């Protein structure tokens, strides 16, 4: 059982990177395709996400990061804006809460 | 989108009839049939309950309720618990913890 | 192995609160998005009405209830419908058909 | 879509089938346990194909023209599930039996 | 297991085709938007089974006899990513055109 | 699109990992889920280094790296191979396979 929060950033990335095209595409096609792909991939960052909170992450590190159940929540929370966002900025937000899972994570690692 | 903890409670339910099940059986391929399928509920009621904490409970309900980022987190380990183990007691720990969650999600919708 | 025609009953609730929400909200973004939910939930609620006839219900049900198996097909069929509709009253035609399976369900479990 | 086939139902029987065959042969314990696993995953996928065709292809006057579909199907279904609980290679056998059944109803629907 | 068919990756991209052809009907948004979707499914399920294919059943020997095998694989889930990104029925048939090639060539190994 | 080798590593590093804890617990239930745990984390690695060969990797690639279709093959098949041992050599040999396409892929990102 190996863990990295790389999975999750993976997946976010791929996030952004959808509505980044979503704004300079107007067929309605490419935008129905590029929201199907959104949804599917910002559900597995998701996945991700919650996985290294419910296996990785044990009582000690709760205890030596006390905001970091919250962290993990808001990052979840800042992934349903964005799958429901075309705006990038809600994309970036999201990979800016998983940033600070990462340098937590291996933290914990060290 | 609806939302009930039974989803949780089900998979978990499944969970401990099946590790109650491999008690009465020796049969290599039983007990084979049974971790497979135990494996895959226990799953799938960590799905449940992440999706619960993720998309249901909001900013106030975490804080109303000071304690339950911790009975998720608690929840989810004793589902791991299960996942794990050929102990009925395991798989009703985890249904204690889900009950717990059950309570408070419907006070939280009146 | 333990059954619920609520696993149904929720799926199909969810189709029918998309359909609702469908209803209320004219962004092209959440209708495309509301569409893929639909799809899914739909598709799983299919699943879980399946499950209930193949491995639930037994010789004896089907002898006692000759309607089960024409009401089965009906209510998958009312669920495909659903799935291809915005309209909750599909949605609520396919809750209607859940709710004659779980009327049959508990009068066998007594 | 449109485009359904009995063969996907048997082509995922005919792999439960064949799984059961293997076990017979090789008694190593990893082996035992992965044919374990994909017996269960293709033995519900083969339940998926069959019971996707009686909701979604069969249509009402097709249940009117042919009255033992209706449980032609559940049996089929029991069958595979049978199968999904075995190592024996027979009851493997017995399910493919069902969906030969199923398969030829099928034909007849697409010629008239 | 050792049951591997074509006929998957073949009704998959039946489908795919299929769904091109009934969006040229329907110009419903509801219903564009649920073909969209379920292209989106069948397309990446082709794609699935052409490259098991590759990776599971042909072996080494199979690309000596066949030095273009490899490419053609490849041309073929390219092919089913174009029809993925385009409702235009052409694109699903060229999937096809190249899905009907790997079926010849396993035919052959069945064989000899 | 975004993509990265990584996602293959991770999963092929699980496998490993997996095949590792297999040669030092004895238990039958934990040999059991360990199967079933391998199987599932080696098949998403084959997923992911069919997807860099499908869709990222494009024809000049092919004609600049003539062993590249070649080798894809040959780490899929390594992976089949590690996914039906509890050898850790096995898993070694599938992320050896996969180096050689991270290195190939990066040269491609220059």
């Amino acid at each position: 059982g190996v863990y990295d929060p790389a999975q999750a950033r993976i997946e976010a990335e791929s996030v952004k990177a959808v509505q980044e095209k979503m704004a300079g595409n107007d067929d309605p096609h490419f935008q129905t395709r590029a929201t199907v792909i959104k949804e599917q991939r910002a559900e597995l960052a998701k996945h991700h996400v919650s996985v290294l909170w419910s296996d990785y992450f044990k009582p000690p590190h709760f205890e030596k990061y006390p905001e970091l159940h919250q962290l993990v929540n808001d990052t979840l929370k800042a992934m349903s804006a964005a799958k429901g966002s075309k705006d990038p900025a809600t994309g970036q937000k999201a990979l800016d809460y998983i940033a600070q899972i990462d340098k937590i994570f291996w933290e914990t690692k060290k």
